[PDB]
């Protein structure tokens, strides 16, 4: 079952999302989604998708039911059997993804930051905590 | 010789979305310590933010300094620092001010008095053992 953090006021430049958890021993992939509503199939301002089985981290957006063009970060800073800490930092121009205290990828906004209403974490991850500062 | 404040430069300044992470330890007999967001490298430069945990009065004072004059102090609730204990502080810049997070809890919101665009260095001084300043 996915974890959901409701943000009915939305988020602004200066919003910090900290996601901690464990990648379990046989994990295929997991995701952190910044969604614009609570309906299934809602728009995704950010889809952050570490894929352990393919050794890729995919970034994408979803807009009226259709996915955009994927972006990929450099390699995969996640491992089966290892805990992680991800920061997703909203600024005026995009999201900064920090993994293991290292700046990892910058994802330019494709949807207005103001439309975000929900953070959802799902897939093969054993969640420690999601915090929004 | 000891107690020289630690400085970290901000070569391109800071913006909404800048995250300052300050990790340290409060010495067993600390009086007070501070984190300053300063607008220049000279003594007496303006402080966009002065974050001043005071253990001997059990309070946390927030303020700004402009033209060598301190502004109106604000205080957070109580004091989430303890002598002899490690701490982690987040200072997060937004459009409307700085959010101070202490011990993983939102602690105070200090609305901007000086422009974020003028902040050019982080200074940590007082009775504190500084482990790391990281800028995200």
């Amino acid at each position: 079952v996915p974890h959901k953090s409701s943000l009915p006021e939305g988020i602004r430049p200066g919003t910090v999302l900290r996601i901690r958890g464990l990648v379990p021993p046989n994990a295929s992939r997991f995701h952190v989604n910044l969604l614009c509503g609570e309906e299934q199939g809602s728009d995704a301002a950010l889809h952050f998708n570490p894929r352990l089985d393919t050794s890729e981290v995919v970034f994408n957006s979803k807009e009226q039911g259709s996915w955009g063009r994927e972006e990929r970060g450099p390699g995969v800073p996640f491992q089966r059997g290892q805990p992680f800490e991800v920061l997703i930092i909203a600024s005026d121009d995009g999201f900064k993804a920090v993994v293991g205290d290292a700046q990892y990828h910058h994802f330019r906004h494709r949807l207005p930051l103001a439309r975000v209403r929900l953070v959802e974490v799902g897939g093969d991850v054993q969640l420690d905590s999601v915090r929004i500062f």
